[PDB]
């Protein structure tokens, strides 16, 4: 039929699409029929998908060279226009949005607690400005001679946008709607982090995989090729919201002291009888001191050597199966111990927080494992590694390359770190970006760069303008703007006035 | 009746409100009953009104001192926080909104052609950030000792906001809706300018288009009526660009007639109708462009006064009576000027030939003699309807400012003025020294220009800072970031350096800790 042919043609198309090199190694737990059944009859193309292909190709080219795509977080269209000739991509931060532009105009510290259309609205604001300045630029060039065009460098205002998706802002349907808004707004790529929606609390490995799968399916339904970026904060995240996933069990901490009674219960009982907030804090502090936390692997091997049993059989099994459940680990331990010896005591529930969070052994062991777990679901991997170290980066890069030799990584360049005070020289501060790009960190970003440049410039001017008036404005702004050749100096032309003049002249 | 008694009380309360010194010398063409009848049964209070009173009191204090309230246009909450310790008010420009933040996210050159909730939305964004930083600041101060508070200067993040209302974005009902949005969003004052909504003419004779004097007065009155209905004291700022606007959309108002220009050649046929016939005959745009350019050359424009005096001199008639008559009545209508000239010329002389319709533009606009004569006359006409007067005066000039300030103050000695400080003018290449560049703001504050603003300041500082970092970062990476941002930020004591604290992280941590 008319509908049957269109359906069948799209199923064939989607299956072929997923077989292209763009999606080599990417796992999809759903089918092409699943996707086409959700599409309706109306096809639509999105500019973000052309930008996504531009970004994908740029990543492939720079990764092959061992070279960086390093950029600065931009908070407004002015910053976009001034980066366009220099940075090859544009980054949009949710931290920036939280304090400078929210969908409700209610700004706050970054808890990812703005309405979830906030960062997509900032993407749309930048993408529409990109299109305006590309149109102005194309109009300007058509007014030049053909040879003057060859003499003048082309400015590319259509740099692919990378945007912060936070944790996805709720359940899987929220993630699909957030991904939809981003593809509509213009984002070429979106990153999603393995923290709980609402210091840091991780979600299970499987929960985050499901978020990444939800974003991919929505873009598959839309027919767009936007890039999924998976971020993990398990290098520093000490709490996990959910113990259901066996791939996390080796990092969850528990007690070995059988005289420890569940902490959360004690704390609620205390609050019921009227105990002071400090008294609850004091007991919780003492409880952590009195009862040290270890992994079950650690408790088992300690129990075996204590009872004169070789742990090698256990250690081989957990090494062979990193993701062995706690249930199967206890089974393996008791067989090795046998009937005569007592069983390992270990309880991860007893020390849970008031919220019910479990304790988690953060570090690069957990972060590397999660990066590998996320790799078949993501186009780029973003691992927070702590303070900048070429050494740590090299280790992570090789660990990922040996399992997924084509996966590119992202690095978050800290704006606040004391580089010189922590071992760097001017030479090694300069080469850092290029040093880690050789190890596979292709996309690199100073998240809050546009916040800090803007704050510093206004701070300097505001103080001086109070006492020196227009002398301060000319010295600190007008003179400098002219010296460096900033094209906003002629603001009317910069804004596109000549472009609109021609259109109005054509209409009349 | 009980209800009727209440109504009369509210009417009496409005009348008493309008009799306070805040509204001395302000003309309202409506009654208190008019206002109360539009109010409904619930009145609510608006923070913008508290900010408006704060701004009014600051203007009164600074004007008495001959001192400036000089500020910088801010485009985001970051710039607001860095200005709060230094600039006593905050300015929000519509030019900046047009290129950086529109209610539809469609940025473009400034034609005042974004949807009219655009600048109110930017005001709301800044006002909500002011409240957030005030709450952060207050919370931090309650953590200090009582003595440490006495020793630490209090930062006032609640600076009154002045915002661009463009032309009012349409007819009188749009002006009232826009005024309402600004009062809801948090603006202490709004300025409205006497240009035609729909933007400037483009191409030949490109430039601003003025409305009639009376049209702009009705806009000022509409905004005041809306704020009266709301019970708010926001400040009306009247802006005129008749120092440079060479076209006017409407000739109905006799107060504009002395500036409107016309032809004296009886052989000139109407230009717009000729161009329309040519366009209808297949003539190209260039051939039409040619006829218009030639028409402008062959038929100079003059005011009716100049035509009548030149005509009297040609026919050996003393023009002294005509000149004395129109000097006495600057507002004489063209109808009455023609009759005066005709009576002086007498039955045995031909009458003055002068036609202000023949040279009209294709849109139907009239030609207008721009300059400080028109600008000063309009400033005086708007004065009874405005809390502050904003007169564009051209190149920065203490002399021109002093003349304008004196001219206003001889009729309205209490009236405060606004000065728009150009960020683009080449001060040092046009007669300023470093010393008089510095003193300019204080020099004109002594002449009554109490409120002064660099409207695009936050556009230019932001662009310059990113331009410099973006170039260097491409090649020097984190070395450029440390050299140009991090090190400088710490060396000048910018409090965004510690962005977590700056954003309010400790404030929210205490709220969450108090909830659990
Ligand atoms: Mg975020
Ligand atoms: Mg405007």
């Amino acid at each position: 039929a008319a509908e049957d042919a269109l359906y069948e043609q799209q199923v064939r198309d989607v299956e072929a699409w997923w077989a292209t090199p763009r999606y080599a190694g990417i796992t999809r737990p759903y089918t092409a029929a699943d996707v086409v059944s959700a599409r309706g009859s109306q096809q639509q193309s999105y500019p973000s998908s052309t930008m996504a292909r531009k970004l994908w190709n740029l990543i492939q080219e720079r990764k092959a060279e061992g070279k960086p795509i390093h950029t600065l977080g931009a908070i407004d269209p002015i910053q976009m226009t001034q980066q366009a000739a220099h940075q090859e991509v544009l980054y949009v931060s949710g931290w920036a949005c939280s304090s400078v532009l929210t969908s409700t105009n209610e700004v706050s510290p970054d808890f990812g607690d703005y309405p979830y259309n906030t960062v997509p609205n900032q993407v749309q604001r930048l993408a529409k400005a990109q299109s305006m300045h590309d149109r102005k630029h194309w109009d300007a060039r058509r007014k030049m001679s053909a040879q003057e065009r060859s003499s003048t460098p082309y400015t590319d205002y259509l740099r692919p946008i990378i945007a912060d998706g936070d944790t996805g802002h709720g359940g899987l349907t929220a993630v699909t709607k957030l991904a939809k808004l981003f593809a509509e707004a213009g984002a070429a790529a979106v990153h999603f982090e393995d923290q709980m929606h609402g210091g840091k609390v991780l979600v299970s490995t499987g929960e985050h995989i499901n978020r990444l799968t939800a974003a991919r399916m929505q873009w598959d339904i839309m027919g767009t090729e936007n890039l999924v970026i998976a971020r993990t904060d398990s290098e520093s995240g000490r709490l996990i919201s959910n113990n259901i996933d066996a791939r996390d069990h080796e990092f969850i901490l528990g007690v070995t002291d059988p005289s420890a009674a569940p902490l959360a219960g004690t704390l609620q009982n205390m609050e019921a009888r009227g105990a002071s907030a400090s008294e609850i804090d004091a007991y919780e502090a003492a409880f952590t001191r009195d009862h040290p936390l270890v992994t079950f692997d650690e408790a088992a091997v300690s129990h075996m050597k204590k009872h004169n049993v070789d742990p090698a059989e256990y250690e081989a099994g957990v090494a062979k199966d990193r993701d062995m459940s706690i249930w199967d680990r206890r089974a393996l331990a008791k067989d090795i111990l046998g009937a005569d010896k007592p069983d390992v005591y270990w309880d991860w529930d007893v020390p849970r927080t008031r919220e019910g969070y479990y304790h988690f052994r953060s570090g690069m062991r957990a972060a590397t494992k999660r990066a590998l777990a996320f790799a078949p679901y993501a186009d780029l991997l973003w691992v927070e590694t702590g303070d900048p170290s070429v050494s740590v980066c090299r280790q992570l890069g090789r660990a990922v390359k040996e399992a997924y030799p084509e996966k590119a990584l992202v690095y978050n360049l800290s704006p606040s770190f004391n580089w010189m005070g922590h071992g760097f020289t001017e030479q090694t501060l300069k080469s850092f970006i290029w040093d880690i790009a050789k190890e596979g960190f292709v996309l690199q970003l100073v998240s809050l760069a546009g916040v800090h440049t803007n704050a510093t410039a206004t701070c300097e001017l505001a103080r001086a303008f109070k006492d020196e008036g227009m002398l301060a404005y000319v010295n600190l702004v007008q003179r400098k703007e002219k010296e460096i050749g900033c094209d906003v100096l002629t603001h009317q032309k910069w804004s596109g006035a000549a472009y609109m003049d021609r259109i109005v002249g054509a209409i009349q």
